[PDB]
DNA sequence: AGGTTACGTAACC
DNA sequence: AGGTTACGTAACC
């Protein structure tokens, strides 16, 4: 059996770790809320960038 | 003496070990989520680096003639 | 070395 | 009722 001195490293060990991936889901769940507005943002730019080079394409189509 | 009895020490069992797996199988789901959504944003970033040059090559096209 | 894998114990609600 | 909260145990690498 362990020694009394293993035994509280065991739950030492085990009490940092359980943190640790307590730690790592919730920023998990924070990255894709954070991801997600990140990704309805960006595509809402490509968007009007898109418009906006057509826009630009067809007014150099007509200019030349 | 209070110790639980032989089948409530089974289900304690049962009950933890789906408890588990329901956590891991929900732990793989994000990780596998927050790949896919970050290679997403680098996707549509890139893109968004693309159009910003297709916005300048087709401005500086469109001020000499 | 002790972080990690792996499963258990039992009160609590 | 038994899922959930809360820690522990020890071998493995």
């Amino acid at each position: 059996e362990p020694s009394s001195k293993r035994k509280a490293q065991n739950r030492a060990a085990q009490r940092a770790f359980r943190k640790r991936k307590e730690d790592h889901l919730k920023a998990l769940e924070t990255q894709v809320v954070t991801l997600k507005e990140l990704h309805s943002s960006t595509t809402l730019e490509n968007d009007q960038l898109r418009q906006k080079v057509r826009q630009l394409e067809e007014e150099l189509r007509i200019l030349k």
